[PDB]
């Protein structure tokens, strides 16, 4: 038993998904140069807290997609990301990025023990 209040988040990153399908159809696209950082919607869940992608060198294009962390992730290193396709990814492992009760920040390509995940 170790499932992550991803469920939580699986809405958040939802809720930015949106967010995240209107700031396109608004805008076009999210990165404009590499190197860059659009800001986020969601920053918290219900159980996880939400940031943007990882590193302004490494952003969303043509893409958008935002990754929550458990908030007791100490407990539930379980992660979770979820796109404008509404396509969500879990990972049982997160060493990069970002977390919650720490020091979250964004979701740069460092994570373990992952599959895709359906909300």
């Amino acid at each position: 038993h170790r499932s992550a209040n991803l469920r939580a988040a699986h809405a958040a990153l939802l809720e930015n998904a949106r967010f995240m399908e209107q700031f396109y159809a608004k805008k076009g696209s999210f990165k404009l140069t590499s190197t860059k950082w659009p800001e986020l919607p969601v920053k918290e869940a219900g159980g996880f807290c939400i940031r943007m992608s990882g590193q302004a060198k490494g952003i969303l294009e043509g893409k958008f997609t935002l990754k929550a962390v458990a908030l007791d992730r100490e407990a539930e290193p379980r992660v979770l990301r979820l796109n404008e396709s509404l396509t969500a990814v879990v990972c049982g492992k997160m060493k990069g990025k970002g977390s919650c009760t720490d020091g979250e920040e964004i979701f740069r390509g460092n994570d373990a023990e992952c599959r895709p995940f359906t909300g």
